[PDB]
């Protein structure tokens, strides 16, 4: 759907990730993102709302 025109950042709530350029960002934030998908997810289970 972009084809090579914008470098791609894909982050999932399962882990996984998915960057065309790994210089971009470092492990540091990488871990910050997954850490907050992954807090909202099991925030979203306890409460019933996921």
């Amino acid at each position: 759907k972009l084809g090579n025109s914008m470098e791609l950042m894909i982050f999932s709530y399962n882990q996984d990730y998915s960057l065309s350029n790994e210089s971009s960002l470092d492990e540091e934030g990488k871990g910050r993102v997954l850490s907050r998908l992954t807090e909202l997810q099991a925030e979203l289970s306890l409460k019933n709302l996921w």
